[PDB]
């Protein structure tokens, strides 16, 4: 009965889509009208943290994209629900598997450039993703995908060049650039590098096997426990990298590496990774 707003009442549990740190995500049918007419949207709530969904919603409120999941509304109860476009293929992580013979390669790239381009969009707004994974890529269909996940998302001041973390319990450390893992400070450039893990993900069609975390872990060790950043760090300063996946040509592998230089100031922009993948099509 506020007609801008979603009713409770009228979303229509389905089934469960995800979870992610604070949240997860369910599937429901809004239904007002009673006549089910009315459409199929994703609703995250807070797990079975308030502020921290409030702060998603006002910056997914503040995106617009191609590339971008499309934001539907809230719907409030105190508690707050985030009312989200729903994309039926569901994320990179799950669609990959069950679709290497589907697709190939110039697809691959095709969902490269589109993930550039909402990233460069998200840091032409000032903000840094900072969980940029093939798991928050989200697949609307064969032909296009959209980053579908905001929770980690921060903003950087006018005039900064990063932004300081005082609060890493939630972070994706095999996804980081080493000046997060070092110093907990965050830049453009280093969602530039996990977009790089993210790249290497896709081009091994999610296989958990090749995941970021699977391989390094077999580089520094698995039982490390709260040394493992530590090692990481060194294996990094040491300049070792995720290898070419086989079948990935090497000037795909040169793009990626140049999400993957050591200082932030030395890596490829978003604008320069579209242009170059664009130039591998047609
Ligand atoms: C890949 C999407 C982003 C990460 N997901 C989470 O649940 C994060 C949390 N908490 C799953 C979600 N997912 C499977 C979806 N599946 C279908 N439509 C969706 N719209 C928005 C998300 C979404």
């Amino acid at each position: 009965v506020d007609p801008t707003h979603f009713e409770k009442r009228f979303l229509k549990r389905i089934r469960d889509l995800g979870e992610g740190h604070f949240g997860k995500v369910e599937l429901c049918r809004y239904d007002p009208e009673g006549d089910n007419t009315g459409e199929q949207v994703a609703v995250k709530s807070l797990k079975p943290h308030i502020a921290d969904l409030k702060k998603e919603i006002e910056i997914l409120r503040n995106l617009y994209h191609e590339n971008i999941v499309k934001y539907k509304g809230i719907c409030t109860e105190n508690g707050i629900k985030l009312i989200m476009e729903f994309l039926p293929s569901g994320s990179l992580k799950e669609y990959l598997p069950k679709n290497k013979n589907k697709i190939n390669l110039k697809q691959q790239l095709k969902y490269a450039v589109q993930i550039c381009k909402g990233m460069d969009y998200l840091g032409s707004r000032q903000y840094v993703h900072r969980d940029l994974a093939a798991r928050n890529v989200l697949v609307e269909s064969e032909h296009q995908v959209k980053i579908g996940d905001f929770g980690l998302t921060k903003a950087i001041e006018t005039d900064k060049e990063y932004y300081t973390v005082k609060d890493d319990r939630d972070s994706p450390v095999f996804w980081y650039a080493p000046e997060c893992l070092m110093q907990s400070k965050f830049y453009i450039a280093s969602d530039v590098w996990s977009f790089g893990v993210t790249l290497h993900e896709l081009l091994t069609y999610c296989d958990s096997d090749s995941s970021p975390m699977a391989l390094f872990l077999k580089m520094i060790g698995p039982t490390h426990g709260q040394m493992t950043v530590t090692r990481l760090v060194n294996t990094l300063k040491e300049g070792k990298r995720l290898p070419c996946p086989p079948n990935c040509p090497d000037e795909v592998y040169q793009l990626m590496r140049k999400c993957w230089e050591f200082q932030p100031s030395n890596r490829t922009s978003f604008q320069n990774l579209i242009e170059g993948f664009e130039a591998l099509l047609k």
